[PDB]
């Protein structure tokens, strides 16, 4: 059961002005590991991310840790983005099969967000 990385972890991404919503669907026997997750902002400034709680569990890759199964939404604010602004968004995820995939990275493009 080796499908497509984007099949297991179905991302995507919704903004509305200061509030950036980023969404994966989790297929059933997979999970993202918490400690994974890394947003870089490019010519953005936004709100300190805080990643929610997730289950624990162990593998022989990292033994216990935290990790998100079925769902992982994330609430960004974007408190400033000039044109163009980017959001890099990495994570990385397993099969409960056993097999980590690598890490994946995916570029969102913010629109433009005057500060404050």
């Amino acid at each position: 059961q080796f499908v497509p990385a984007d099949q297991a972890f179905a991302f995507d991404f919704q903004q509305n002005q200061h509030d950036l919503n980023l969404t994966w669907q989790i297929k059933d026997g997979y999970y993202l590991y918490r400690k994974q997750i890394r947003i870089t902002p490019e010519h953005a400034k936004i709100a300190d991310v805080q990643l929610p709680q997730g289950v624990w569990h162990e593998d022989e890759f990292y033994g216990k840790s935290e990790i998100y199964r079925d769902r992982l939404t994330l609430p960004v604010t974007i408190n400033q983005a000039s044109a163009g602004a980017t959001l890099t968004v990495t994570y990385q995820g397993c099969a409960d099969a056993g097999f980590c995939y690598p890490p994946e990275t995916k570029t969102v493009p913010l629109s433009e967000v005057v500060a404050n």
